[PDB]
Formats: C-alpha cells, sequence, structure tokens
C-alpha cells in the first residue's frame, strides 16, 4: 500500500515502528542522531521540523495512507496536526495525547483518532489494586505472541448475515469467536443488543483463536 | 480499606488519583512543587526520596495495601521496589515500564503487576492504521462513565456453577455478560474453550450493563 | 475599565506593561524567578501554566477586555488561544506571530489581532540598505515622547462629517491632521480616494501635533 | 550593486533574505546545519564566528553596501559591530537591539541604523487593546502585497520644489501621495510644517498608488 | 578457568585489572575512549551499555565464571545486577555499593558479594586517629609485595584435622599460620571457639608466611 | 580531648563522622548545600576553600589533633595537605588517595596516614572470583556492632612482659586474643617470629571478644 | 583623591585592591557572595549588574577618577565600556583583554588604558627557556617591596633641563636613575636618542632607589 | 635544539606557542577537541593527563629541555610539577600561578621560575590609573614589532671587562644599550652599583635598537 509518515522519534512510535515491519515508513524529527536507530528500525528518516508546512511537505504527507503524531508536548501536537490539516485534509492522522483536558482540541483539530497513555494506564493502575485481570487481559490481547487475537472481520456485500439479529445468529456457539463489539463508520458499540440488526459494510470486533477466525470468515461469507 | 501509598508524581499517577476518590492516599515525591496539586486531588503530601528508606518509611508503606511506583526512570523505579521490599515484603506493587525490556527486571525486582503504557500505545497506533476499533474499545471499556463496564465477579465458595463446565453453564445467554476470560491466582485464560470447568475461587472477566452484572452475581450464587 | 491578562513574559510583553500604566493588569508565567520583575512594573503576578485551562481560569479571563499571548512559540501561543476561545467566546486575543506561516493559524485559533515582529523587522531591515526613513519613522510615531502623534479618532453619531467625501472635507487644511486612513470595523482603507464618504461610526487614523487633534475633534463635533 | 552580508540567522535575517531576492547575499553563522537553508533562500554560505575580524573578512565585509547584524545577544552585536568598523569604517551597518536600553551603546558602537522589534511589538501590543488600527497600517504598508507602498522620491538638482514650501506646493493635491515625512541626512520631520521649505537633497517619504507614484516622479523633475 | 567479565570503568576495576594479569578479560563501558586503557591493561573491550541485556550478552556474561559490576550509581549497579540474572542465574556477581545503605538491596537484586570501599574507607579514617595500625595490616596484607600473605586452604575429604577441635589441633603451634577465621558456604567464623570441630569442606582463613603455607598444606593433607 | 577538622564532604568523610560520635568536630567544605548535612551529624560547619591558608587558619587547624582530607581529586588532596603543612607542622593527617601512584606524593606532602580505598576495593574485587571469605573478614571486623574486635592494646611501662619472646608469653592461651601484629612507632609487624622479644611501649594489634580483651588487659599488667 | 570603581570581580581586581590601600574602592559585581572578600579588602561592595546603566549609576561613575573593567569574557567588557561612556565621557576607563585580538575592539570602545595579561604572560614563558631575568626584572620592578622603583616623575614648568638634550643632561651620571623612557601624552618614547631634548610637562620613566629619586627631583626643580 | 612539552592548553600557552614558532614542541592536554588549534599552531598534540607520570613521560619529558606548565588550578599546577620532578630532576619547568599565596609552593615544589600573569596585571592596573607609562613600557618591550629590543648578552671567557667596575666600563655612553640590570645564575640586580666588578660568566640584560646591540657584542667581545 501507501507509506506512513511519522511525526516525532519516542517510545510509542518506537513500538509502532516494530509492529509496522515491511510497510514503508518515513520519520520527520528534529534530532540528527536518531538517524541511526530510525534506520536499525528498518525506516526511512527525514530531517526536519514536524510543526513546520515545508518540512511537513518534504516528508510527502500527501501521499501518505496515515500520519501519526507524537510529539514533546500536546501544543506541538495541535500544532502539527493543523499543519497536516492544512496540507491535505483526507489524510487519516493518529495523535498520542499527554493530558486529558487535550483529546477534546485533539480531535477539534483534525485528528481522525487519539490515543491516551497516561489516562490508559492511570486506568490500569487503579483497577489492579484488587488484582490485575483488566491490565493482564490488555496487555495479553494486545501481543502478537498469544494465542487470542484480537481481529476486524468486515461483513461482506450480499452475505448470509444482512438483516438478521444477532441472537439468531449465535456467532460464538457456531464459530467460537467472543464479539465483543460491532463498529460501524467511525462508532462503536461495545456488547450489543439482542435486537441489533446486522448492516452490510459492519465491522465485527472479536477474540478468538485462529482457526475460529477462519470458521467465522467462512460462516459470514458471501 | 486501608491507604495506598504513591511514589512519584507524573501525569498517570494523576489519573490514578482521580479514579481513586473515596480512600486515603500518601504521595511520596521530590518536589515541592507538587504539594498543592496533590493536596487538591484529595492526598497527603509526604516529601522525601522514594528510592530511600527511611523516606519510604515516612509514607506508611508498611500498613499500605497497594504501593504505586511511577518514577523518572527504571533504574529509580527498580530501586524504589527493592526498597519497598526491603520494608514490607508481602504488600502489592504496582509498577510502570518506560521501555519495554525491562519488564522482566521490574517483575524479578519484586513488582506485583508490570503497566507498561507505551507498548500498549504504540500497539493500539500500529493497529488503527485502516481502522482504529480497538483502541475505541479499550479506551471505552476502562472510563467509568459509559454503558458497559468490565468487572470481576468472583465465583464463591458453594455456588451453583461449581463443577458446571462453561458449555453447560453458557452464561451470555442466560444473563447478558460477556465471559471474555477466567482467571485464578496470577493465570487468565482469555477465551477458555468448553470443556473448562468452573471451581471455589475463581474470578469472571466480563462485560455488561451494570443490570446483568447484578444478573450474573444473582446466577453463580447459592 | 476592566483588567488585562497577560499571558507569558518576555521582551514584547515587558514594553507592553511599561506603556500600561494606569491599568491593572495580570501576569500569568511559569517561571517562578519573574515574581520581582512582574510586581516592579505594577502588575499582579499569577503563577501557572497558560496552555492550561484551570490556570487561565486562575487569572480571571472572563472578566477582561482583553488578553495579550505572547509564549516562548508558536505552537504554545496557539494552544493558549484555543484555550482562552474555550472559556471566554467574545474576549479580545492579542497574539504575537513567531513565524510568517502561523499567521492565519493564529487567527483562524481565535486571535483578533496577530502582531508579527520578525517579519517587520526583517521588513525594515531590508529597506534600510540604502538610507532607513522607513524605520525611522516607524520607531518614531510609535513612542509617546515625540512631537507628532498617531491616534484614532472617532466619527460621533450625528456628526456635521456625515455623507461628506475626503476631497470636500479638506481635513489636512483645517486641521494639520495627516489623514493616513478611515477604519469601519476591522477593515482599514490606506489611502482613502476622493469619493470615499464618511459616515457616523467611522474611526480615522492620523498624525499630528496635539494642538491639531483638538483642532480636529472640533472639528468634527456636531 | 555590491553585495549585501548578513551575520547570524534568525527570524528577522530570514524574512530580509526572502525580501532581498535577486541581489547576492553572503551569510556568516556559527551552525553549519543552516547551510541548506541559507541556499535554498537563494544566499551564499559562510561558516565562522561572526565576531572575529578573521571571519569577517572571510566573508567580504570590505567591498559590501551593508552589513546586518543580529546574534543571539547585545554584547555579540555590539562586539561584531566593533570587528566591522575595525575592518571598514565607511560601510553601512544595520543592527538589531535586543533589549531597548542597549539602543544608544548600539549606536555609539557604529550601527549606522538600530531596528528594535521586540519595542514595535510592545507598542502595537500595548495600542491594540481598544482597536488595532496602527498594527493593520503598519502590517499593511510594509506588506509588499497590497495596493499602497510607503516609498522614497529624491529631489533631483534644480528642481521646480527648490525652495518652495509645502503649503505652496500643495502636493497631495496635485499628485496624490500622502506626504508624511521629509528627511535630510540622517534625520527625518514627520509632519513637516507650513513654513518648511524644500531643498535640494531631500528625500521624501510618501504613501500612495503606483500611478500617484508615478505622477509624484513627474512633477518633482527638474 | 573461563573469562571474567567487567561491566564499567573506574579506579576499583582498574586496580582489579592489575591484579587479574594473565587470564581472560572482557570490560563492557559505554565510553569509546577507554578501549587503549583497557587494551594496555591486557583486556579485550567490549563497546555498550552494560545495562541493557543485549549488549551483556554481547560480552559473553553466560560462559563467564564471575563478573565484576562497578558503576556509577546503585540503580545502575542493581539494574546491570538484574540483568545479569536474567541472562545466568547461576554465574558469581561481584558488586560494589557508593553508598552504605543500598548494600541489603544489592543483595536482594542478586549480587553474590557486595564490597563498599568507602564504608571501610570512613572506618580506616575513624580508626587511624590515635594510631593507624589498622590501616597499616589492611594494606599490608593486601598488597601482594610483603612477606605474610592472607590466603586460604580447603580440607579434603578425610582428613587427619576432619572431626577435631582447634584446641586439639593448635595449628599456630605447630605449622605457623595465624587462624583468623574458618567458614562453611557463605559464612565465616571470625576467631573460632574452642569446641568448634572441623569438618570436611571448609575453608581455613589465615596468614602467614609460605613456608608456614607449605607445612600447612601437607599437615591437613588426608 | 581537642578537636577533629575535616577537609572536604565525600561519602567517606560521612562515614568517618558517622563512627566519630561524642567528639568536637568542624567541617570545612567548599558547597553551602551540605550545611544541613553536616549540622545533622553532629558537626559544625565552617565554608570555606580547603586549598586556601586562609580558610584552613578559620577551621583552628592549630589546636587539633587531627586533621582528615579527603577532596574531590588526588591534585586538591596534595594541595590542601601542603596548605596544613605550613601552618602546623606537627598535626596528625589522615588522608585519602583516589590513585595507587599518587601515595607516595601524598606521604612526602606531609600526610601520616594515607588510605587509598579504590586499591583496597580492587584487590577486594579480585580476591573474590573463586570465595570471598578475605572481603568478609574484612568487612566484619570494622564494623562496630559484630562480636570480634579489633582493637590495639598499647604495654605499659614497667610491664610483666617485659623482655618475654612471643613464644614464651603465649597470649592466644592464656587471654583468647588473637595475635596479629606488634607496632612499634611508625611500623608494624604482622605474624611476628617467634625470637621477637616484647618492649615497654610496643602496642598489639589483635582480635577478640571483649571480656577476652579485658583479661588481655589484666594480664599484661604490671 | 576622588573614588575607584571597580567593574567585575577576579584576581586582577584582588591584586588591585591589594595596592590600592588609600583611596576608596566601590566594587559592582553580580555575584552576592563576594561581600565578605570585597569588605575583608577595605573596598565598598555595590551589588548589581556592570553592564546595565543602572547599576553604574548606583556604583557612582560619575564622580569617580578611574574605571577598572575585568569582567569575565571581552563581549561584557566591551558592553561595559560603553555603558561608562554613555555615562562619563571623560573619565578614565582600565580595561583588561581576555584574547589578543581583542584589544583594537577594546580601544575603540572607549578604553584609555587595556592590559592584556597573557600576552605578557606567554611573552615572559617563551623568553624563559633559556635563562629567565626578564621575567624577574618585569616582576620585580612592580613589586612595591623592592630595592629599584620604577617612578614617574614629571618635568615642571620652568626647569633647569628644559630645552636641554638628553646628551646635554646626562641623567644617569649625575643622579644615579636610569632613564629608560620619556613620555608626553599618550605616547612613550623608549630609550630616547641622543638629540631628543626635553619640554614641559615631559614624564620621565626611570629606575632607581629612592635616595637617587629625590636626588632627580631636586635636580630637575628651579 | 631539543623539544618542549607544553602541559595544558590556555591563552598563555597559545601566545607562547606563537613566539616559538620552530622549535619542536609537544602539547599534552585532555580535550580531544583541541587538537585540530594545536595543529593549525604548528605543534604536535599528545592526548592525555599531565597529572599522571604515565602521560606525562610519553610525551618525552626527560628529553625535553623545558617543560611549560599551566593547568586548569593551582592545585593541577603543583600535581604536574611533582611529577615531573619525578620523572627527571633535571629539566627546566616554567610555571603559571594563578594565586599569590602559590607562588612559595610551586617553587618548593621544583618549579624553576614561576610567572603569576594576575599579579602582574593587577599591579599594572592599580598603577594606570594617574597616566599609564608602566603598561605601555612593559608590552612595548616585550614586543617583537617595535624598536627597542629587550636582550639578554652574555659576557665571554677572555673579554675585554673581565674585573671593571661598572663606572670604568660606561657601556650607555659607548654602545648606546641601557644596561637595566646584570645577572649571575639564578639572581638578578636591578640597576646594578657602581663598585659592581663585572665578572665571566654574567648575563648583561639591555634595551637598545638592534645595531646598539651589535656594537655591544663587537665591545665586550673576547
Ligand atoms: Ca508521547
Ligand atoms: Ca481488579
Ligand atoms: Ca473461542
Ligand atoms: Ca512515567
Ligand atoms: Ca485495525
Ligand atoms: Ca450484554
Ligand atoms: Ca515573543
Ligand atoms: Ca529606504
Ligand atoms: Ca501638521
Ligand atoms: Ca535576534
Ligand atoms: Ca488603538
Ligand atoms: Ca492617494
Ligand atoms: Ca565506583
Ligand atoms: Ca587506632
Ligand atoms: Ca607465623
Ligand atoms: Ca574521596
Ligand atoms: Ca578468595
Ligand atoms: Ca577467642
Ligand atoms: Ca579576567
Ligand atoms: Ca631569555
Ligand atoms: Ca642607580
Ligand atoms: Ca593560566
Ligand atoms: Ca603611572
Ligand atoms: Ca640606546
Amino acid at each position: 500500500s501507501r507509506h506512513v509518515v511519522i511525526c516525532g522519534w519516542s517510545e510509542s512510535t518506537l513500538e509502532c515502528l516494530r509492529e509496522l515491519r515491511g510497510s514503508e515508513v518515513f520519520v520527520l524529527a528534529e534530532d540528527e542522531n536518531v538517524r541511526k536507530k530510525v534506520l536499525r528500525s528498518g525506516a526511512n528518516f527525514v530531517h526536519g521540523d514536524p510543526t513546520r508546512v515545508s518540512d511537513l511537505e518534504k516528508a510527502n504527507v500527501r501521499g501518505a495512507r496515515a500520519v501519526i503524531v507524537d510529539l514533546e508536548s500536546d501544543s506541538e501536537t495541535i500544532h502539527c496536526i493543523l499543519g497536516i490539516r492544512k496540507i491535505d485534509e483526507s489524510v487519516r492522522i493518529i495523535a498520542e495525547a499527554e493530558r486529558y483536558e487535550n483529546i477534546e482540541q485533539l480531535r477539534m483539530a483534525g485528528a481522525d483518532q487519539v490515543i491516551s497513555p497516561f489516562v490508559i494506564s492511570g486506568r490500569l493502575m487503579s483497577r489492579s489494586i484488587d488484582d490485575g485481570y483488566e491490565a493482564m487481559f490488555v496487555q495479553d490481547v494486545l501481543a502478537e505472541e498469544s494465542t487470542r487475537r484480537m481481529v476486524e472481520v468486515p461483513i461482506p456485500e450480499g452475505s448470509k448475515l444482512e438483516g438478521v439479529s444477532v441472537l439468531d445468529a449465535d456467532i460464538h456457539d457456531v464459530t467460537g469467536v467472543i464479539i465483543i463489539g460491532v463498529g460501524r463508520g467511525d462508532e462503536l458499540i461495545i456488547d450489543p443488543p439482542r435486537d441489533y440488526s446486522f448492516r452490510a459494510g459492519d465491522i465485527i470486533l472479536g477474540i478468538g483463536k485462529p482457526e475460529e477466525i477462519e470458521r467465522l470468515k467462512n460462516y459470514i461469507s458471501a
């Protein structure tokens, strides 16, 4: 597919570059001494300032399919998002929020999805006082080393499940995939009710072993 | 319950102190210029160095029920964890990893739950290039304002589900919650197979509306 | 009159606080080492982070008649303007642009007047290679010590100059005030054409000696 | 004509190098990582220390027609001005003042014109509290995009205007330009009184449309 | 035997590398400007970070017979000890403590022996106020130049000394060595009482002339 | 007794001030940020530069019974010893060597006892590769908490052991004190030969339990 | 006489303040921790910044008879010299040059005597490789404790040497001093030729015992 | 001749290296980034620590004809002088004193000549208050650009002046050289008395023009 631009170099973008092996990744950062670690991670390095529109352009923000923005502070992230939305109004921007108060300003500035690692970490630290099964669940289903994988299985056009409710479908009973939520557009319904009718173009968010994912994919086929 | 000691002050401890309303919190940090934001958040401030054992015994580590260690570096976090393990060996420690490679070191040092926010943030960044329902699910089920709540419902002794298999139970059709994992002790089995059988002391990790949570709590009772 | 809030401490805010003798000024800055030099100039100091919304609500942004934003970078200035515009949708914001590319973004964020000192400095530097009369003019008319003064005289409702053109009024021969512009709302017409007709509510931007300014104010009266 | 030397690199010199396109410009600065920016702005780069006389002689200060000094502080600017005056006592130096109190010392060191941007910025931010017509006037007549330009015409020898007063000449009623100042040598008389008689050699500072500029040039001919 | 790894470089490791001549020594340190000193002291140099598990595995920690950790602080030393214990749980670690209070935490992290030089230095400087015979004793029996050496002999299996008390054995009157301690495993009994019976496996710590050392070795034979 | 002067503040001087409870200690150091930690240990602080002779005369070097010199480098230690020896030619100086090459220069400059902690640390590091009984012995006998104590017992004038050899005296069987050396003046004979005869004025350096030390003091009395 | 102001504090100002006993000295420096050593040396301390004009007028630059400028860098020295020349244009400035190339800049800035100690020290170092009588002469004639004194004996009006040539005078055989130079105004003629003739106002620079100085003062009198 | 070793890099050694052009000069310093300026000054660079005896030796201190020692502080200079006197007891050491109190310790440590630039500068600054002819004299006769040169002219064996007094010689009357002093061994007599008898092996210290130096050299010949 098309290339991916990463604005800023930190630990979040380091793990994102670890899971994005194979694709074309350009890294735009100010430090000249991070070129060796960007190239050892298998990505191209572009020396520049990510808040400038000229240097933003140099990294080919127009032709990218997603831009990942993680700079030093929230103000620089909002400024870089405003620059990218000045250049291209249709590209996908994924941003990282350091404070909880700035998620609304990051969404109004033009980010297509805002991720808050300190809010997630604070909620997991507050929830792991009694016993930490939520943090174990999150950190184990995000890893590509366990047996159960959380995948998005799209509903094709003309499928066998067009218009059927969740109760009559029985996806967990046949396929063995735990259906934790179903998504439409930019919205997600976690634990969907029983009178929810499936529509064409939906995204099923599920957890299961890979042969269960194959049986689910063969079950919802055209 | 007892009180909670927090070593270090950051954004993660801000969100943890937000969701810790109703308890007694002692914050131990070296900066004196965080006393105003600690005392506004409903916590006591104890000035000292968290890596030092006398300043740890100032903050009542012994009578605590959990200690949260979020310091600046992983070296300081390991040093503070060993300082806590000097004083009380059986207290619960929830640590935070800055880098991914130090998770095994933080577990060998004595932490009971290691929460790495940047690995979670990078994995939610790279899984949102196409569509971001996974990041929305993760950030939605942890917030205590939405409709669906991720809870831990323990199976009591003398239950009607003791020895009953999960295929014989079929909890989602009767009660309406999604049994996404069953844990006992330190281990968590995500998406358990149908030949798993419950016992007394197992913890059920599930997602549902609070009416469904009350139906599940009344379903597993004697 | 109401008070003025100044975000950030720099040289521009120092000169602005010099020319603001008589008013009530609140200064919101992050450094505590500037408390003496803020208090020496006749302004009350408010310690806080100006890009944070709570520290903006500390300094009474709502009851202010103008907010002067001049922080260390353009990203922080855009973030502070967004934070003020979250609070008061109708307050007047005067901002300072560090780059020429950011003037339109500081205006889209919500500033009413964006003043770029580096662009004016570069354009007065390049216009001084032969003979610097432009820089001498600009730096002489703004100083409140010289003989000629650049003022704004509004046209009262019911003035004798209603409907009169700038050719038929002949302001320079009667009063002595050099008419370099006529303003209406957020628009200024420098060197207005002779067919431009005056209306009540207009602002006349002119240069003249103070006796000539008083003769102009007596001339355009009802 | 000859070349222009620029000692230092900042936003002021960047906008000055924007306005000085087509000419031959040498930029002398310490950082070698600005060479690509100096070349992309159309200027030759000379690596060295601006306060040192050897690197000043490397950058061809002797044959220059103007040197523009904009360094990090006022001590380095004064040191550079004294070095240039050691090399060439007759070249023109345009200096930039960081602080307001160092202007007379920069003039004593040898600068032919001192442009203080933060003083202008503070005075415009102070005058823009009520309504900002002064900042609009300055940033509109300096920007080479709008219709009215602030230009200078010299009075040639034996002109029709030699020895006539401004009340007898009546420049604005015939030509259409607004006479804001007329200056001789290194002085400037803003808003000259009616008894001021013109002499050959004076430079007329005016504002008008370009057709009025050509009419003014055709009127003041010999 | 095998090789010896040294993590860090200081005066302690320099004198240790002086005493460890003839063996095979790898030195792992961050500065690349110590390579000539490591090679001139007769040891191979490995460039890298001692707290990182990758650079620890680069320096052959697995096949080592002892690793000596002497880093800049106690946090880095504890981090390095935990990294080595992640690689090899059975190798011997000799650590150095900077501060006195971190000794038990360095022992908890995994060090087989902690040598605190500044505690010994402070106690010798405190004991040397009246007359300094203790510092003379320590710095004379450790220095391999004087006549009396502090050596260890092991008691072989089935010896003539197996099961006899020290009052019955009378080592100093026959052999001429001064028995200052006899230790088993990881303990040491300095000045053992008369009812202490020897057993096969104990190590006898003594001070004497080398002819007395050979007489002691010939006396305790099987 | 008189007072003790300590030049420089470090870890060695901190432990020396720990073991000096009861005496009058003056600490001469250059940093003012150590005043609390000097005063907390029971020592009066004197701010000054220890390598300067006037600040040495401030802290009453002449009336002191010992001066402990431990500065940041060996050059400053040699300079401080020269400055003290300018003032008092007969005071006792205890110095700390950072390098092995500088012990003879610190002794030629005028120190009475030079204690090198890094050489002892390196020699105990290299003697712990197999089994560390030497380091355990050295760090156990110097601590004033353990069971056995390394003491100095002087021979009074007119003692019963005058003229008696170390073989005929038989100190270990009568008293229990392990005789590891006999000192006379600035000389120590570790493991003295059996033909060595005692004289009045000798110092016996021994190890033993405190009851055995009192039995030795009763045995060698007149 | 009048008072002397000293800008900056270093070792040169220490020796200058030692030889300035009997006068009134005001020391102006930014550090507050030099007040004790300034007040011990018989001088007044004025806290302030020597490059600032208000802190210069605090230290009474106007009524002074000489100002000594020895700051940290040559940029700061030039800035302070121009600050002094703002206030009193005719006062005597004795400056100090850190580097050799800034001597012409320090003279152009307004200093009346520039003293470069490192050029003198390097020239006395390189002229002492064979034998060092030149360094001994330079360091001996400046010390006011030796036998021979370098003085300035002015020739009064109405003298017996007015118009008399130096060959006709032959001052060394009559009075005993060595006439090593005769200066008038700013110029100094070292080793004058025999056709030089004296005038009224010439200063004789000579070396001799104070008896010979009194004989020279009585020889040139009327 | 033989080579010259310079310990440390500063401005004094820079001017010393400027006047020592042609000879073999080795520069021993710790900074690795001064190699380019040492090589551009025409001298060989040796990377090392000048206070270490091993690195001192590497620079071939034994075969040198003079060592010039100018380090950061006086303690390092005394330490390097003690190291050089440990290596070679006959080489010539020229040292630089930063404080006046340490000249005696630098001479006792083994320096053959000690130069104090701050004492010279303080005495010249104190002597230049009235008018600065002493500083002009010193700084002009040390320079190799004026007409008068201060040279050392040795007295040969069997000369015409063996045994003659200063009065009968009349060196200034014949040769024109001002004889300011005569030196023997390590002593200098400035302004020698009239009954001083010349001896073979003396050094005459004189000022004059070069043809006067030639006439003096021909006058005192064998
Ligand atoms: Ca981040
Ligand atoms: Ca839980
Ligand atoms: Ca399943
Ligand atoms: Ca953190
Ligand atoms: Ca996805
Ligand atoms: Ca449900
Ligand atoms: Ca600004
Ligand atoms: Ca112009
Ligand atoms: Ca007028
Ligand atoms: Ca600038
Ligand atoms: Ca206005
Ligand atoms: Ca016009
Ligand atoms: Ca160490
Ligand atoms: Ca003792
Ligand atoms: Ca023996
Ligand atoms: Ca030390
Ligand atoms: Ca051993
Ligand atoms: Ca015993
Ligand atoms: Ca200086
Ligand atoms: Ca010489
Ligand atoms: Ca004489
Ligand atoms: Ca020096
Ligand atoms: Ca004088
Ligand atoms: Ca002559």
